[PDB]
């Protein structure tokens, strides 16, 4: 059962991941008053005509969404080999994942104390039913709840985390890529980093088949990315949904 140690290359992309996260991801959740309002319309019985009518919350989780995307993009330059990609198979990249990307790190403010994205005071407070006040059904919610408990139940160490984060997004088999044997490669040298730490640094017996489990949840995140995509396009038939959203989330999911 050998245990290679991390190459000293492995230990500064390790430092370089966990420094562009602590740059791109505030665990204050500060600049979140800076969004559209939070509104919650009376909805206790679940209407999709009156949820689709108001669309109450969806400015305000279209703005999050929205930052949270740019707050990827600039994850995403500083992951080691990501700028020797070209310009077009890295904005191929970042399109297919994002969403991917966002439902991976919210689970930092994911809480199993009442199974709710937490960023501050109740206004911040993110539950089921404020996602499907934005236009989406339980199709997706449902498993997007199962999939933040069982990433949560993985106790992953923030190096894990943000290797996980990188590997989502620097994958051959997104549809467009044109040079899949460089993403790859780059892929692997971070899917190794991975596979070395968990070996050398996880103690049991939560690394247990640990990497596998780990490469379970991002074949759950394609399921995910897929349901998502199905409803965005719905909830964009929408008259004035446009107005709800922002241009850099209408082009990432847009048809
Ligand atoms: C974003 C982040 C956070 C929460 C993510 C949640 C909670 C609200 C509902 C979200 C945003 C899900 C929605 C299904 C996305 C719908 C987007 C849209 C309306 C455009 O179709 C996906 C992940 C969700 C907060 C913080 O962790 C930063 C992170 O980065």
């Amino acid at each position: 059962s050998l245990r290679p140690k991390l190459s000293e290359e492995q230990q500064r992309i390790i430092a370089i991941l966990l420094d562009a996260h602590h740059k791109t991801y505030d665990p204050t959740y500060s600049d979140f008053c800076q969004f559209r309002p939070p509104v919650r319309v009376n909805d206790g019985g679940g209407s999709v005509t009156l949820e689709l009518s108001q669309l109450s919350m969806l400015p305000h989780l279209a703005d999050l969404v929205s930052y949270s995307i740019q707050k990827v993009i600039g994850f995403a330059k500083m992951i080691p080999g990501f700028r020797d990609l070209t310009s077009e198979d890295q904005i191929v990249l970042l399109k297919s994942s994002a969403i991917e990307v966002i439902m991976l790190r919210s689970n930092e403010s994911f809480t199993m104390d009442d199974m709710s994205w937490t960023c501050g005071n109740q206004d911040y407070k993110y539950r089921v039913s404020d996602v499907t006040k934005a236009g989406h059904s339980l199709e997706l919610i449902e498993p997007l709840i199962k999939f933040q408990v069982g990433l949560k139940k993985l106790n992953l160490h923030e190096e894990e985390h943000v290797l996980l984060m990188a590997i989502c997004i620097v994958s051959p088999d997104r549809p467009g890529v044109q040079d899949a044997a460089l993403i790859e490669a780059i892929q692997d040298r971070l899917s190794n980093t991975l596979q070395t730490y968990i070996r050398c640094r996880h103690p049991p017996p939560g690394s247990h088949l640990l990497y596998a489990k780990m490469i379970q949840k991002l074949a759950d995140l394609r399921s995910l990315n897929e349901e998502h995509s199905k409803q965005y396009r719905c909830l964009s038939f929408q008259p004035e949904c446009s107005m709800k959203l922002t241009p850099l989330v209408l082009e990432v999911f847009g048809n």
